[PDB]
């Protein structure tokens, strides 16, 4: 019932993401020279070093917060990809699994403690 406890277990979880090969296209913006369409279709960027830097800032209130922002970088390389069996589409796959897997209990385990706090 620990309020506090998905903030340290997200920086955990930031820390597998950055050792996983998967999350390497997804850690910093996107180089509109290699991209030049980025920018027409994706209008909110979103990589995992600006996640792990709003959490360090503190800067979420919540593992939700947290979990909308993650989110959207997958959503992002749905949007993007030119092909559902694209290289980076299907990295985003796998590691949306990965952190989808490893994000259930913290989430689960905030709304608990938010829930005994209230009680
Ligand atoms: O250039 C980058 N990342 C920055 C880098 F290279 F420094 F890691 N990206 C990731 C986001 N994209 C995609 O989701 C995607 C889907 C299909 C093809 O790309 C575009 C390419």
């Amino acid at each position: 019932y620990d309020i506090q406890a998905w903030k340290k277990q997200c920086e955990e979880l930031l820390n597998l993401i950055f050792q996983c090969e998967d999350s390497e296209p997804f850690r910093q913006p996107v180089d509109l020279l290699e991209y030049p369409d980025y920018r027409d279709i994706i209008d909110t960027p979103m990589d995992f070093a600006t996640v792990r830097e709003t959490l360090e800032a503190g800067n979420y209130e919540s593992p939700m917060e947290l979990c909308k922002d993650v989110r959207l970088i997958f959503s992002n390389s749905k949007a993007y990809t030119p092909s559902k069996r694209s290289r980076i589409y299907s990295m985003s796959l796998r590691l949306s699994a990965f952190f989808e897997e490893h994000i259930s209990s913290v989430l689960s385990d905030y709304k608990s403690a938010l829930r005994f706090h209230k009680r």
